[PDB]
This record gives C-alpha cells, structure tokens and sequence, in this order.
C-alpha cells in the first residue's frame, strides 16, 4: 500500500500522487488524483474501530452525508475499506478537493463586504437544508467550512451532529461541552443539552463576526471563561430572559453577577454594514427562542442580492428519530459501518 509520512495510506489503485494535506480527528487528510474522474480530490482516513465513541462518529457522518445532497455541503465521493469486515481496519472517505477553509483564510485575508454577505448566504442555505431534514450540525466553526477557488463554500464534518429533540433539550448547570468552545451558545452552559436548531445559529452569528475583523468574538480561555465573553458583549440578561430559565443553580448564578452593559455592535466593528450589525445582533441573540431561525436569517436584508427561497432546496427525507446509535458495541457499530459502506465496492 502507499505510505505517507510513514502511516499506510491504502487508498488505490483508482486515487494516485497523494499528498500530504492536514489531520482530521480519526487521522489523516490527503489530496489525490482520481484515475476515473480525472480530477484531484480530498481524501480522509479514518481508524475509528477501537473505540465506541470513535464509531458512533463515524457512523453517524456515514448515515447523514449519504442521505444529503447539496451544494452547500461538502458529500461523500466514494468511500474505499477492505473487502470484509475482519480485514476492515480503516476507512477512507473521498470528498472534493477545496482549495482553502474559512479558518485559515481568516489568518491572513480581509474579507471584503460583498465576500462576507456571500459566505454568509453559502452557510444559511447549506444550514436550511440540514435543519430542514430535522439535523444539528453542532460543530460549525470556520475550519468546517471549505472554499474552492471560485469562493464556494462547502460544510464539513457530520461526525457530531444529532437529530433534533427540543422537548428533550433542558438540563442542568455547567453540565454540557457541546459544540467548540469559541462557537458555543451560552444555553449550554446553563441549561441546554444542545439539541434544538438555535445551537447552530450562534455558531454562525460568532462565524460572521469574526468574518468582520478577522478575530473569534467570544474567546473564552476554557470551558467556565466562555460565558464570561458573550456576557461582557451582550450585557446582562433581561428578567423576562432570567425568567425563562426555570432552572435554579443556571438562573441564580446569572443574578449573582453585577449589571453589565451591552457593547453595541458598531463600536466593536465601526467598518461593518448597518445591515450585517442586525443580523448579527438577531443571530447572537441570548434567548435562544428569540434568536432568529434560519429561513429568517436568509430573508434578512442584508442577503437580499442572493435570496432566492425557490433556489434554497430542503431535505426530501428528513431524519425522523436518534438513530440510537449509543449503547451499542463497537462490534455492532462496526458491522453497520460496513454496510452502509457496501454501496462502495467494489
Ligand atoms: C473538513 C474539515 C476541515 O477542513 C478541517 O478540519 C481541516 O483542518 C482538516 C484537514 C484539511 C482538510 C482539507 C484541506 C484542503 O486543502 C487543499 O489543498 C490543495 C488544494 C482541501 C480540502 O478539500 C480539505 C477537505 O476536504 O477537508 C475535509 C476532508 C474535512
């Protein structure tokens, strides 16, 4: 098999001249040359069989990305594993290859403001589709969020994503770890277990910021300094806002805090549209049923060059139920794996 950086990269004879690209969670990423197609393309390894966890992932991505269908969203090419379960020890996920992904562009290049209304347009309608099929994505940050040379965005990684499950969302204080830190809405902290559809709209609102000055909005330096960020910008929380949190531990350790101002958008982005300002605001909204959804956010005025609902597709078959994917083996977990995976060979 062929060898990068001294791992097995056993992805031919059909993909050829690999190279060297970046790491995923489960291994390594790599660009190859598609023999059929005659195109380059990305290619991921993943080694999730050891662990549990590491399959539920896998799975799960596997499952979604095979249903969806979009071109806001980056889909499964081909997947390529050994022809039989006990010679099964990875798996390569084939995918197209990007030129670039919002986190590292963010490094080095101002974005314009006609770049952040498109790439903002990109996200949204990609995002519709996924809440449309009753899918969290519950990862979004700008690495997951790939660009060709054209400027067209493209989302990554299913592998945290859930179904939907709003009368099941409520829990305790300081309980839950969803989402990347940077990204994560301040419900979670206090009282969210993240499986309502406001979860990603805050990760977008965090993403359009720091579209517009090129620095992560809230950057909390671990778990319990995250609140501490979004609440020094959005000020303190109105009773009302208090008073739909019921739980006790999250609503008294709010009024234990003293009365801090709202910072107002335009004074942290003085160069920014009036337009995106609202929008952000709407999207950074701290009650999460205030916070605008995502069919709103499209049809806000400051993506009205791109708005197009008969042009912003949905999902033919929404995911119904959790695919009750905890509680089973890793040798269960396997076993699915390659089954959905057989579509592939040979
Ligand atoms: C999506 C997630 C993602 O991009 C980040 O998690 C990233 O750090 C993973 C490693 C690199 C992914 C990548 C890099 C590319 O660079 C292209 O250079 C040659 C033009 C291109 C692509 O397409 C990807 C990519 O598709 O990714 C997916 C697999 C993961």
């Amino acid at each position: 098999p062929e060898m990068v950086r001294g791992q097995v990269f056993d992805v031919g004879p059909r993909y050829t001249n690999l190279s060297y690209i970046g790491e995923g969670a489960y291994g390594m990423v790599c660009s190859a040359y598609d023999n059929l197609n005659k195109v380059r393309v990305a290619i991921k390894k993943i080694s999730p069989f050891e662990h549990q966890t590491y399959c539920q992932r896998t799975l799960r991505e596997i499952k979604i990305l095979l249903r969806f269908r979009h071109e806001n969203i980056i889909g499964i090419n081909d997947i390529i594993r050994a022809p039989t379960i006990e010679q099964m020890k990875d798996v390569y996920i084939v995918q197209d290859l990007m030129e670039t992904d919002l986190y590292k562009l963010l490094k080095t290049q101002h974005l314009s403001n006609d770049h952040i209304c498109y790439f903002l347009y990109q996200i949204l309608r990609g995002l519709k589709y996924i809440h449309s099929a009753n899918v969290l994505h519950r990862d979004l940050k700008p690495s997951n969020l790939l660009l060709n040379t054209t400027c067209d965005l493209k989302i990554c990684d299913f592998g945290l994503a859930r179904v939907a499950d709003p009368d099941h969302d409520h829990t305790g204080f300081l309980t839950e770890y969803v989402a990347t830190r940077w990204y994560r809405a301040p419900e979670i902290m206090l009282n969210s277990k993240g499986y309502t559809k406001s979860i990603d709209i805050w990760s977008v609102g965090c993403i359009l910021a720091e579209m517009l000055s090129n620095r992560p909005i809230f950057p909390g330096k671990h778990y319990l300094d995250q609140l501490n960020h979004i609440l020094g910008i959005l000020g303190s929380p109105s009773q009302e806002d208090l008073n739909c949190i019921i739980n006790l531990k999250a609503r008294n350790y709010l009024l234990s805090l003293p009365h801090k101002n709202k910072v107002p958008w335009n004074r942290l982005f003085p160069n920014a549209d009036s337009k995106a300002l609202d929008l952000l605001d709407k999207m950074l909204t701290f009650n999460p049923h205030k916070r605008i959804e995502v069919e709103q956010a499209l049809a806000h005025p400051y993506l009205e060059q791109y708005y197009d609902p008969s042009d912003e597709p949905i999902a033919e078959a929404p995911f119904k139920f959790d695919m009750e994917l905890d509680d089973l083996p890793k040798e269960k977990l396997k076993e699915l794996i390659f089954e959905e995976t057989a579509r592939f060979q040979p």
